[PDB]
């Protein structure tokens, strides 16, 4: 008998994660989980094919069902656009999905005992929470063709007034400009969720921005972030022993480098992007990452496979060539969104198969069996050998195999008792 | 007899830095080198007293000498404000200076043997280059008080047209805002360096952007980048064996985790911040790393102690108690300074003396003689005990002693031969 899985958006994307998304379906899912799935294909192609509302559609199933599951897209650059025949450079499916339905991105480490990491003093792990909602990724950006003056204006909606700024007076040839902005409703979202994970983990938190600099804009993040600590959390991370406390960004990618982990830190959009790669690599791959977008309502959900599409591997498999690319990020996303699913429904069955297919991954790569980029975290991608690693095929063989036998001995054990 | 120095801008700083600035000219520079010394005073209380005027006044004379040397000064906040009972909440002094010389800012770890990496993976050196004007140090931002309309326009100086773009339309509650610009001449002054960079070093260059993101913004980058590189340099690193690519900033700071160094990485203004932190971290402490402005002219420089004011040693000096702070970074400001100076004025004895000067420092603490924030590299800051360090008198003595030593000895090796 099957787990009845409930509601779940899935988000089809592109290249080789696509590939991959449907044989985790069809080998990892499917055969244990009836789900009534809402699929979308956010494909460049359909996306292209549909002036990009698809993924808009998307977005708005999200806000409906509460859980969406998202395979890796490609954001268009010149090259893509040549490539597909692209109607327009299309804006990135991930900030549009998030920019709808705001929130806090959280982002850890996927940790296997025998990948080594590449920052030794990291013995506990750290927890990226990265505000999902504007700055650079809703920014106004444009080139500056010649001589002239760039200037930002704030109207209130009344119309008694006007305040206008100048950004700069171009005197000898061009440049570039920008405009961007945040939302007061979205950072009090933003400081709230950090706290929070900080309280469920019994870790302190660290918010970083640049107030020394932008110190209206940053000023804001560290003005909102203290007023609601201590209003409404500081006895709690008093009764926990642990603390909140504001840092330069700067000042925190090195206190991060040389810290034993064991802390939430609270970024900015821009921030979150960067630094959840320099800490997923640090952990030891850039491909063993979680990555859970949480809404404001506190009941929707959205996770991710955060990486790339593996361009590289696509041309390979494109050729009829053998491929072993790393699912792990893909299946945690499901794994994510099914937990998720679960915790809204009661779903007792649901949350221990999610956990399972979680613990039969790990399980997996500790037992040594893996793909060529993890064997390459081991050994030096010069020095993998094909004995070294299983294909993608083999490996999702192996995955689907103990996680048969996981759920096969769960299911022995309650009829015994 | 002295070594003639010729002319030096120096801008004395705040707190601990300023303490050692003295030790460090009355100790290591004075009793060896005589320079035309133009002084300006960028303590918090005089940059207060003048208006900032100060400030400006030193990048002025920066621009005439085309040497200076800086010491670590503070960016006031809401809480310097009242400290000092400023007049005003100053703009970074940095932040100035480099708005009006431009350049770019080249950073690198300073290498002791017996300082342990925090990234074990790192066995050549990282340069970054970063772009040193405009972005985030030169913006207008401001708090969006309530329900309005927020725009950003560029107006041709010919007054023949007006281009309006809406930023945002806060419709419920205020939130921030901010517009910021590059320019292009800037833009290509900052590839011109990175690609002579690389080639000085024979390394490859990276830069990285989020051109998928910013299109428009960061593509101007990308496009200058690459348009330079094709025109002016692709046969040099052909000739080379090295080569210039450019990355996203998320790929690149993963890429830089993983590798072993031996690269020059082009860093946009706020990147070259947070990057250059993580990676003197990186290398073993934040303290020692090199920062040199090159300015576009080809001729000018500005060498800085890129790190903090030591507010913590400040504090417990004020009190009368002993203090341990490293002065490494603030004496290659000095080194990096006089062996330009020495380069414009054809002097080998300056020359001499600003690389023996470098050498003693390093040599020093490799023989095991270190302030208590370096011995905490070592050890850990709760396990260093009395005996494992110098205080910052005893420090700046035994390097005066080793310096007196190699400069003896020099003279001597000459008289012989
Ligand atoms: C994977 C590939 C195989 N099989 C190769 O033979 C190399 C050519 C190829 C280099 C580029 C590359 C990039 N990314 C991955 N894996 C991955 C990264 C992040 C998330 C998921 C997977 N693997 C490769 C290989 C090593
Ligand atoms: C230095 C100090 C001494 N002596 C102490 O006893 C500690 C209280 C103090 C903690 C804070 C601190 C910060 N920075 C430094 N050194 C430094 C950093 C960057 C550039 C130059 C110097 N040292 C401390 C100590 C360890
Ligand atoms: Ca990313
Ligand atoms: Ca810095």
């Amino acid at each position: 008998k099957k787990i009845s899985g409930g509601s779940v958006v899935e988000m089809q994307g592109d290249e080789m994660t696509r590939i991959i998304w449907e044989l985790i379906k069809e080998k990892l899912i499917f055969p244990y989980v009836e789900l009534d799935l809402h699929s979308y294909d956010l494909g460049i192609e359909n996306r292209d094919a549909t002036n990009d509302q698809v993924t808009k559609d998307a977005a708005e199933a999200i806000k409906k069902h509460n859980v969406g599951v998202k395979c890796a897209t490609i954001t268009p650059d010149e090259k893509r656009v040549e490539e597909f025949k692209l109607k327009q450079m299309w804006k990135s499916p991930n900030g549009t999905i998030r920019n709808i339905l705001g929130g806090t991105v959280f982002r850890e480490a996927i940790i296997c005992k025998n990948i080594p990491r590449l920052v030794s003093g990291w013995v506990k792990p750290i927890i990226i929470g990265r505000h999902a909602y504007g700055d650079q990724y809703r920014a106004t950006d444009f080139v500056v063709p010649g001589p002239g003056k760039v200037e930002i204006t704030y109207t209130p909606s009344d119309g008694t007034q006007k305040v206008t700024y100048l950004v700069h007076n171009f005197e000898e040839g061009g440049g570039v400009a920008m405009g961007m902005y945040n939302q007061d409703k979205s950072i009090e979202d933003f400081a709230h969720s950090s706290f929070q994970m900080a309280l469920s983990k019994g870790w302190p938190l660290y918010l970083s921005t640049k107030n020394t600099i932008l110190k209206k804009y940053d000023g804001r993040f560290k003005d909102i972030f203290q007023e609601i600590y201590d209003k409404q959390y500081k006895s709690q991370f008093e009764a926990q022993k642990i603390w909140y406390e504001h840092r330069l960004i700067d000042d925190m990618v090195a206190q991060a480098m040389k810290s034993e982990g064991g802390f939430i830190w609270a970024c900015k959009n821009y921030d979150g992007d960067v630094q959840s790669d320099s800490v997923a690599q640090g952990y030891g791959s850039l491909g063993m990452m979680t990555s859970v977008l949480v809404c404001p309502d506190g009941k929707t959900v959205e996770a991710e496979a955060a990486h790339g599409t593996v361009t590289r591997h696509y041309r390979m498999y494109q050729k009829g060539q053998e491929t072993s690319t790393n699912p792990i990020a893909s299946i945690f996303a499901w794994t994510r969104g099914l937990a998720h699913r679960a915790k809204l429904d009661n779903n007792k069955e649901l949350a221990f198969f999610a956990n399972a297919l979680e613990e039969v991954s790990i399980e997996t790569i500790e037992a040594g069996f893996m793909t060529k980029d993890l064997a390459a975290c081991i050994k030096g991608l010069p020095n993998v050998q094909r004995s070294d690693y299983l294909n993608t095929f083999e490996f999702m063989d192996k995955l689907g195999e103990n996680l048969k036998i996981k759920l096969a001995q769960a299911k022995l054990s309650l009829e015994h008792h």
